[PDB]
Formats: structure tokens, C-alpha cells, sequence
């Protein structure tokens, strides 16, 4: 049983390749560029895992 | 039984490449640039695990 | 009995790769780039991991 | 039974290269770079392992 | 019982490579670079353990 009645399966998630992969921010500064800057703030949830909050049993 | 009732299976994650890979940030500050610069703090969740928070039994 | 009635089973995570794997920030200052700084704090939250926070029992 | 009614199995973490891998944050100050900094303090949260804060029993 | 109605079980870690691996913060200060610095301190959360901190029994 694969989290039947529940949060199940979560799935396949696989990375083959490079760059960013998830739930990360990705800032990528390019070439040859004069003075970038981002001033801005990076919050990133959470990556897979498995929850319970199920009511009374 | 995987997580039946509950939280179920997180599931199944690989990298097989290089980057950046999960909910980490990624700053690539890029080829022949010109003072780039960030000012932006970064926060990053939680990475896969298995929580209960479920209700009285 | 995996984690039924609550957290489950967390995954399977494998990383067969360089660079950054998981929640941590990645700084990558790049090639040949003329002072680049970040001026960013870093909070990076947790890695894999079974909680227990169920109600009375 | 594993961690049934509770935080279950936090999962499998298996790391079969380089780079970083966890919660820890992650400076790389690259190749051929002109005075590279950071400037950003670093806080990683806790990597795997089993908490149990239940109700009462 | 593996951690049944509490904590469970905090799972499997395993490190078959370099680089860094955990909670610790990692600074690879690169190659042929010209003055890299940190100015950044690093705290690291916990690794690993079993902890208990239940209700009235």
C-alpha cells in the first residue's frame, strides 16, 4: 500500500541535466554584463518529502 | 504498508548532473561580468523528510 | 509497517553528482568576474529527518 | 514497525559525489575570479535524525 | 519497534564521495583567485541524534 486513504506517492523526480533543478531561486548573472544586481529577497519552500496531518483516527 | 493513512511516500529523487539541485538558492555570478552583486538574503525550506502532525488517536 | 497512521516513508534521495545537493545556498562566483560579492545572509532549513508531533494518544 | 503512529522512516540519503550535500551552505569562489567575497553569514539547519514531541500518553 | 508512536526511525545517511556532506557550511575558495574572502560566520544545526521531549506519560 502506496499511501492509500492518504498523501499517496509523491512521484519520480529525476535530474539528468545541469542548471538549477527544485524549488531554489536561480539567479544566473549572464556574460559580460556591466553591474547587475538583484536586491531582492529569495524565500523557497520545501522540497519533496511526505506529510501527515490527518484528523482523528 | 508505505504511509497508508498517512503521509504516504515521499517519493523517489535523483541527480545525476551537476547545478544546483532542491530548494537551496543558486547564485551563478557568470562569465567576464562586471562587479555583480547580490543584496538579497536567501531562505531556504525544508529538504524531503517525514512529518506527523496528525490528529488524537 | 512504514510510518502508516503518520509521517510515512521520507524518500529516496541519491545524488550522483557534483555541485550543490539539498537546501543549503549555493554561491558560485563564477569565471573570470571582476569582484563579485553577495552581501546576502544565508538560512538554509533542515535536511531529511523523521518529527513526531501527533496529538494524545 | 517503523515509526507507525509516529515520525515513520526519515528516508534514504546516499551521496555518491562530490560538491556539497545537505543543509550546509555552499561557497564556491570560482576560477581566475578578482577578489571575490561574501559578506553573508551562514546558519544550516539540522540534518536527519528523530524528534519525538507527542501529546500525552 | 523502531521509534513507534514517537520518534521513529531517522533513516539511512551514507557518503561514498568528497566534498562536503551534512549540516556544516563549505567554502572552496576555487583557483588561481585574487584575494577571496568570507567575512561570513557560519553556524551549523545539529547532525543527526535522537531526541525525546513527550508529553506527560
Amino acid at each position: 500500500g502506496y499511501g492509500n486513504q492518504g498523501g499517496g506517492y509523491g512521484g519520480g523526480y529525476d535530474n539528468y541535466g545541469g542548471g538549477n533543478y527544485g524549488s531554489g531561486n536561480y539567479n544566473d548573472f549572464g556574460n559580460y554584463n556591466q553591474q547587475p544586481s538583484n536586491y531582492g529577497p529569495m524565500k523557497s519552500g520545501n522540497f519533496g518529502g511526505s506529510r501527515n496531518m490527518g484528523g482523528p483516527y
